[PDB]
């Protein structure tokens, strides 16, 4: 079944914006998050949803792909979620 | 069909006494995630995944709660996930 919330969706295109800045392909990504590739073209097309743990694992790698200081990254990505 | 995930069962851990540090109870915080006192049940004892949006909601509840800055809580939370 497909995922419809809004914010969701969103957040999961931020961070799929994330990784390809980084230069992360699906499987290269995967590698860090303890998932396949098949799995992360799942979360990116909205299919499975990408857990609490793995959003910190990806922007971990993000970051250090980056030179982004986790702190921002975080608070960001937090601050990209429309609160209304 | 519980997760057995170590991590991932350590940060629901730390993300459930947050809830408790801020006196809110299953109901209380599901009803600031939009879901059922059952969802959050769930979630604390491993029967059911919590999303990356959730995760940033119940860090904004628990911040309000306490007087706490976000960044505050995000960093207990990022530092909390060991490597």
């Amino acid at each position: 079944p497909t995922i419809h919330d809004h914010r969701y969706r969103c957040l999961v295109q931020l961070l799929t914006k994330l990784r390809k800045e980084a230069s992360l392909s699906q499987s290269e990504l995967a590698i860090f998050l303890g998932l396949s590739q098949s799995d992360i073209s799942k979360i990116e097309s909205f299919e499975r949803r990408l857990d609490a743990l793995e959003l910190f694992e990806l922007l971990e790698v993000v970051a250090s792909r980056l030179g982004l200081p986790m702190d921002i990254l975080l608070k960001d990505t937090y601050e990209s979620i429309s609160k209304s």
